[PDB]
């Protein structure tokens, strides 16, 4: 039987005996993602270039895509009546939802990662959903939960086609956007990552600054000590694209710490934790080098975290090299 | 003033005082590219998954779209594709003067991960009075009349290079129209990104090894280059065009003549690069100067910003 | 606040404190309608005409039927499905059965989709009332028993009109994102209109009451302004115009269609329910459409519907000739 | 072989041994039509209703869509470098193209009929007629005052259940269906011809009190055939493109005739009656005012009205028989 994201989410909510609040949140997020996808694929770009003359360009049309994407996710989540605290890459402080529209969920999101997009590189939206735990008035503190508290997480990849990957307790499920009908179609159910892959993914241009454990691990991939075939290298430079390839083909993805960047580069709350949760729910791993990403207790909603994630055998091999150097 | 691919191509054809044949070729290719884009973005995938209660692989469909649209243009006589072992000879009633070599959906082995994919094309005019044959496609890239690619990335863009320069068109899917968004584009003199599969490090020639070491540990103490390698040639080359820098697919052990195909991968990208003021070399000569003997022959390629390719060549010359 | 059909339907179901089954039905129907719209607008027609190499209205009607049927069966919310396209009622397989009975016209192309003007989808949703094994009899409920009804118009744009106890709401399909956007809330029809809609080619076969009523629209006895006439010949188009601008739509029995021409279960009853929920009226002449007790799933009915003042005026003419 | 409007127009221009100017005009018009269709189908309406936190449902969306459609046709035609004078239903005066962008052609068009048609959700359309400038005078409204017999090309786009473009030239009438998945008009009906006699009549019978006696009698004969043949069916959308296209596809007759209160009819000669009359005649149909062929009227005002009765030739000739009976 065909399944859509809308029907799938509704049915999981029925099975969970929920009140429909999380379902409304996810519905609203799915709608935002479809609107982001349409914009990313440059629908209406002819108006920006004067097809109707100079007087027919709107206000949305002229915003940069990462601004529009933030506006779309913020507005759709607020209007779901399911959220109380919203954390976005865009805004320094957590957004506290107006009291009339408050639900119990806290959403951390990256509205359009990779947009730094002029080369038409894949870009994506990343999200993580928590339940508020405090009895207090909602505040930024409610977003400072470890990733192991996540209720749902995932990403939309605007690549050759648009796909939403959604991870919950039931596992990881992949939905392809059919732009003819604006429906996400379930195409890969309960997906699991390979135990070990053959691809490694990191920016090797910064080799001069590598931690010695990273240097050694990468040397093992290119010159395997057991004379096995060297790993192939892929690095899109857009995390959603690199992580999704890691999920589908297996292997390892690294944005590790070093001496100049002791806490890595990627953002814990809305980049590392959602991807770590997807990976763990698919039978993979995600580590900072010293602990699981999902076990870090944040103190700052924009704090950075190192991340090495992917196939468990590959992450484990990295950790062995890391422990040798520690 | 707004401009479309259709209007732009038509006007350049009028300026050229042509007969309209190459214009019909380019219109037909534009239509094929829009149809490939639609399929790549998975329009209609709901029907494959049973929405109505119960299709070709994308690279096969893409080949069929380019082949059929080019044949029905009445502008072509020899068609070379990655998909077909032998050149396709157009039937007499539909024959025009142009030879087209193309890659209908480059990067599709990894399509499963939704990596950017693309279509690559190069167009030659047939020289002979002879009956068309596979040998008519054995021309050096210097003889190209037009070349370019369509990148199906975050958005779909067609890059078209001709004598008049390089022009970039964005597909607006709301109206199915390619809109001219970057005119007479030129690549940066020197970039800050290098692009190659470093998994082959063990098999690299010493010149490639040394060049990459220069990017990571610059001898003038400039900042190291960043690395990007999508693993789909159209994506990596387009990034090279837009941001500058260098792209390499040199020879290794599984590929001792390089991996990429001269006629429908290397030559079109080399032509785009040279028309944008960039460079494209095999190491020993310009890609566009290689005289092919096999329509599927491979070639090494190092291309991109001229100062970066020249820096590679300086290292290459030290080792040869 | 922007509102979508998906969000709207979900919230009404939360307020209803239902189990989510009717919500799943409506979500599945909304998806089917978006798929019909895409096909009606001829997405992919280039492939039918050979764009990739060598290697129809009825077929679009069949495809639309297949889309509604499959989306409804796979909803697990339905047990009996009556379609204009199928001679017999479809009984949902035991493992996929839910509580609801749906009568629908998936598309009205066979007729004039060759002129391209307008086609539409009409639906009416009932709860199964009997505890017997599911059969065509479960679709033989009076329209008064409807839980939800409505239509999609595939016109200059695609609009879905959904009527329930909460009233009538209109949603516009934004094809850029595949979302039905709420654009007209709790719609009510004008108490009196200035347009009449019927096929006057049947003039020779009209009964005297219809003849007199139409004469009053062209030659008002109070010498007020004559009504304008419009007639597309597609029920969704003609009824939607009646809802939006007011007036009256007639498809009466004539001498050659003595029981009427339109079909009660999936044309007259859904449109009668939309009209009544919007403050309008829908009569056969003898009784409210929604009060007719059907005996046969494809039976026909006369229908006169629209603004209440106009339908009441027709009914006074009708009683005069009674 | 598959054929697209782009390929078809280009090849007809090659056969004509033209300079490519009319081809560029037609390419530009096809692009405008695709853009109108996208807006008509309400792509992006979610943004108008606040999906990104900004609403703007102000004024009349129907009027704004007519104006946007005018802006699309105007700008695409101006930038074609193929036109010199542009007459639009939406503009009081003829638009004179700036000198640097002037080509040879004069275009009369109705860009959209949303505001004039109560059935705007049912169907809207674009109508166009293309002339060659006939004098070397500085361009002016007078360049658009040519009889329809002078048309080089004419046609319409119907934004109905699907979007179709109908293009008439000397080679005949050809019908193209827009495939929105790829933005391509696919040739689906070649060299089309109207039936000699139809079975449908189309007019607003709400005007019956004001009808000319000949119109009253003719319609009476369609409903009560003197020979007891089957009565005609009636259809009237109230959008000219929809009603005329049905007449082309199924045959029959469409009437917007003159009467004592409207002695020149209601529809406009330059961008409604003449393009439709040209499509009809190229399809083997007829188009009369009652007194002469629509295409032979020499206009004196760019917005002047003309009566029109068009469609299958046996039906139009029968109307003229009844019209003559009352003259
Ligand atoms: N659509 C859904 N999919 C999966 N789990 C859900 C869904 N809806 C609710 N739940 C679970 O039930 C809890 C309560 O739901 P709610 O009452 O909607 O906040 C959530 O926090 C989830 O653990
Ligand atoms: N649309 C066009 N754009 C650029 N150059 C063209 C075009 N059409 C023709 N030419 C040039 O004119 C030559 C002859 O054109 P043709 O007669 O169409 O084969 C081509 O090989 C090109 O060198
Ligand atoms: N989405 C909805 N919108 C309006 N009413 C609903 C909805 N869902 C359920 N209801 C009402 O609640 C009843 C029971 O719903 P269910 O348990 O889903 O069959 C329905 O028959 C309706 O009367
Ligand atoms: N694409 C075309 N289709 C049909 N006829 C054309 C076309 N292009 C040019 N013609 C004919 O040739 C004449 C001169 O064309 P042009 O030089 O483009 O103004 C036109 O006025 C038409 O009669
Ligand atoms: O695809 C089509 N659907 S349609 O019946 O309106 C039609 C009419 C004519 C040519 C093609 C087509
Ligand atoms: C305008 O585009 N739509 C309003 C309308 C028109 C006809 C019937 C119903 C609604
Ligand atoms: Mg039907
Ligand atoms: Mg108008």
């Amino acid at each position: 039987d065909v399944n859509t994201l809308t029907r799938f989410v509704m049915e999981e909510g029925r099975k969970a005996r929920g009140t429909g609040e999380l379902t409304q949140l996810l519905n609203s997020l799915c709608t935002a993602v479809k609107a982001i996808s349409s914009a990313v694929r440059k629908a209406g770009i002819a108006h920006l270039y004067g097809i109707a003359g100079s007087t027919n360009v709107t206000g949305d049309q002229v915003k940069k895509l990462d601004v529009l994407s933030n506006d779309l996710v913020m507005n759709m989540l607020k209007s779901s009546f399911a959220t109380c605290v919203l954390v976005s890459e865009e805004d320094k402080h957590a957004i506290i939802v107006e009291p009339e529209k408050r639900g119990k969920y806290v959403v951390c999101f990256d509205p359009l990662d990779g947009s730094s997009i002029d080369c038409l590189v894949s870009v994506g939206t990343i999200f993580g959903i928590y339940r508020k735990k405090s009895t207090d008035e909602p505040s930024e503190k409610d977003a400072l939960q470890p990733g192991r508290n996540l209720v749902a997480a995932g990403y939309a990849l605007y690549g050759s086609a648009t796909m939403l990957v959604l991870a919950m307790d039931c596992g990881v499920n992949c939905f392809m956007l059919d732009p003819a009908i604006g429906e996400f179609i379930l195409v890969d159910k309960d997906v699991k990552i390979k135990k070990k892959g053959k691809i490694y993914s990191l920016n090797e241009g910064y080799a001069k600054d590598f931690d010695p454990a990273v240097t050694e691990y990468i040397q093992r991939k290119k010159f395997p000590p057991d004379n096995s075939a060297p790993y192939g290298a892929r690095y899109v430079g857009s995390m959603v694209a690199d992580v999704h390839r890691t999920l589908v083909y297996g292997g390892i993805f690294l944005y590790p710490a070093n001496k100049k960047s002791p806490n890595g580069k990627l953002r814990l709350l809305y980049e590392c934790n959602p991807m770590a949760y997807v990976m763990e729910k698919a039978g993979g791993m995600a580590t900072t080098g010293k602990e699981a990403v999902l076990d870090v207790i944040p103190t700052d909603i924009h704090q950075r975290a190192p991340v090495i994630l992917g196939s468990p055998d590959d992450v484990l091999e990295f950790l062995k090299v890391y422990e040798k150097h520690s």
